[PDB]
């Protein structure tokens, strides 16, 4: 093919749209509702408008190179389109950036000033009761800085299939919602917040906690926990202009106490506890040749999926409860016993990558003699915000180190953050805990990376056992439907529902499709987590010194007892 771009002539076999082919020769082509390697279908945003000779204006996003093509991506009819379109967009567009929470990184201002467009009517709602869906314990919609793009819904389609996310029609206009513009967790949504990832503007956001906690900060008697996920420490920072793939565990610590959290743990030791918990009920399985298979119970977008469409899986899930909440139930039973406070007065945080997170937090009975396992729930860009209001100067902060009480954790904690992160943590566990060994090959490399099905056999005391990750809630059902689950008898399941694992979760900083393009970010986030994993003296969670004298002294042998009645959850 040859191929006339702005004047350059190209020579090419490939068969790819002009869009992709521009960006790989640095053309620039604007593109707003292109995403995930779809469009908006059916009212396209026409914002990758190019023209081509012979035929007209084209969208660039979907339309293949042909040989013969001479393309203009910068005329003046090409300009007066795309400003036409954003100017149609700011007419149903509430642009008041000032207090919006996408202020800093939206992709709509960034096409408005590169196209200096205007409103043709300034929209001004007087009734953002109609536009604001605040219902759900984890999303939050705002229709009057909707564009209709569509991202979302296609986002939420190739991440989860549930297609939770829609277009309806309320009364000749178009929005979206879930199913009947019902409050999304009474459907069939996982509550993963993949849509809020692909939103360009702040239209769809986190169920803010940021209230909660600032509420309990400021409460004389309130003494607040705050613990952060694997996932926080790779990734904060790319909101503070740091960059990708760095570590900021030390400069978060610091930061938090800048804030005035009481307690600085960290969910990485309740990664080592869900682990002690988990790893123990596997091998119990495994003498009891039975019941199989297992499947983790950790993520809550799973654990929703599961109950939406698996609910027949829900009897298999392990009953160890997740790190967060599994932390959050030792923060009132043991860490009172260990500090004397009242545990009424205890307020336990954590923050997330993660939007489901806020769900599984407010479960009704997550919680213990009127006392919540977790009491609030903030996002890492909830985080962030509260950072930057607060005026502390992150990327310059000095590192600290956790209290460690509920603050150390081993190299087997830290890589749960990444797809395979659980199965390979759990596995270093449970094989010493069956074969009553202290192995020293602990890499399980096979279950690591980005295919969204991923197995390996393993043996554990004279036996060969089959362990599967599932890399994304699509995945599943992919695993499910094409009846991967009948080729073998498997033993252990890891499910994450976002692609990536956790580090890939609805409560992560968004990141621009131009630098997507740039970084594989599931990859470079991962790195920081595995990289914590070989620098660690223990890389096992039960090699965990806190954890250990936390069992020894006060929960007893995990898997039974009062480990089992305590730290367990059965849905
Ligand atoms: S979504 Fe973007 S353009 Fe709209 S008000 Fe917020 S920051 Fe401004
Ligand atoms: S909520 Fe966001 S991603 Fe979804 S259609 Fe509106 S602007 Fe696009
Ligand atoms: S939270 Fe997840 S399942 Fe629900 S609408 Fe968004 S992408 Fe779909
Ligand atoms: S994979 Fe992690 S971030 Fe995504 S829904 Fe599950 S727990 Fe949340
Ligand atoms: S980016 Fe091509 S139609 Fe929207
Ligand atoms: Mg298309
Ligand atoms: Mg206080
Ligand atoms: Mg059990």
């Amino acid at each position: 093919k040859t191929i006339i771009i702005n004047g350059v002539q190209f020579n090419t076999d490939e068969d790819t749209t002009i869009l992709k082919f521009a960006r790989d020769n640095n053309i620039d082509i604007s593109a707003l509702c292109f995403l995930n390697n779809c469009n908006n279908d059916i009212n396209k945003c026409e914002i990758c408008t190019v023209e081509v000779e012979g035929t007209g204006l084209v969208t660039a996003c979907d339309t293949l190179i042909e040989d013969g093509m001479i393309i203009n991506t910068n005329s003046d009819a090409v300009n007066e389109k795309i400003k036409s379109r954003i100017s149609q967009l700011l007419d149903i567009h509430e642009f008041k950036c000032g207090p919006c929470n996408r202020r800093e990184n939206c992709e709509f201002l960034k096409l408005v000033i590169k196209y200096k467009a205007r409103a043709s009517k300034p929209f001004l709602p007087k009734d953002k009761t109609e536009y604001v869906d605040e219902r759900s314990k984890s999303l939050t919609v705002d229709r009057t800085k909707c564009l209709l793009c569509g991202r979302c819904v296609n986002a939420c389609g190739k991440n989860t299939e549930t297609y939770a996310m829609k277009f309806l029609n309320k009364n000749g206009k178009t929005i979206i919602g879930a199913e009947d513009e019902k409050c999304f967790d009474d459907t069939n949504c996982l509550l993963c917040g993949q849509c809020i990832i692909a939103c360009p503007v702040a239209a769809l956001s986190e169920k803010s906690h940021m209230d909660r906690v600032k509420n309990a900060l400021n409460a004389p008697e309130k003494h607040v926990i705050v613990a952060m996920a694997p996932s926080v420490r790779a990734s904060i920072g790319e909101l503070f202009n740091m960059g990708f793939g760095v570590d900021v565990t030390g400069k978060i610590y610091t930061a938090l106490r800048q804030l005035g959290f009481d307690k600085i743990f960290d969910i990485n030791f309740g990664a080592d506890m869900t682990i002690m918990e988990e790893a123990t009920e596997l091998v119990q399985r495994i003498e009891n040749n039975g019941p199989f298979p297992m499947f983790t119970s950790c993520c809550p977008g799973w654990v929703r999926q599961a109950e939406n469409y698996y609910p027949e899986l829900l009897n298999n899930l392990s009953s160890a409860k997740s790190p967060q909440q599994i932390f959050g139930t030792a923060s009132k039973t043991y860490y009172p016993s260990i500090s004397g406070l009242d545990p009424k007065n205890v307020f336990t945080v954590t923050v997330m990558p993660c939007t489901s997170k806020k769900f599984e937090a407010d479960r009704p009975q997550m919680e213990k003699d009127g006392l919540r396992d977790i009491d609030a729930v903030i996002t890492t860009r909830e985080l962030a915000k509260m950072i930057k209001d607060a005026k502390i100067p992150f990327a310059k902060l000095e590192d600290s180190e956790a209290d460690p009480a509920m603050g150390e954790y081993s190299g087997a904690g830290a890589i749960f953050g990444a797809t395979g992160g659980v199965m390979e943590a759990a596995l270093r566990s449970a094989k010493d805990f069956a074969e009553n060994a202290e192995l020293e090959d602990i890499e399980y490399k096979q279950v690591r990376g980005l295919n969204g099905i991923k197995e390996a056999e393993v043996e554990i005391n004279n036996n060969k056992y089959n362990v599967a990750v599932i890399n994304g809630a699509s995945n599943l059902f992919k695993f499910m439907k094409s009846g991967m689950i009948n080729e073998k008898q498997y033993h252990f399941i890891e499910v994450m529902a976002c692609h990536g694992g956790c580090v890939n979760g609805g409560g992560q900083p968004h990141v621009n499709p131009k630098d997507l393009e740039k970084v594989d970010i599931k990859k470079v986030r991962a790195s920081v987590l595995y990289n914590q994993d070989e620098h660690l003296s223990k890389r096992k969670s039960h090699e965990n010194t806190a954890l250990v004298k936390m069992y020894q002294n006060y929960f007893g042998k995990p898997g039974e007892g009062r480990a089992h009645e305590i730290l367990h959850f059965k849905y």
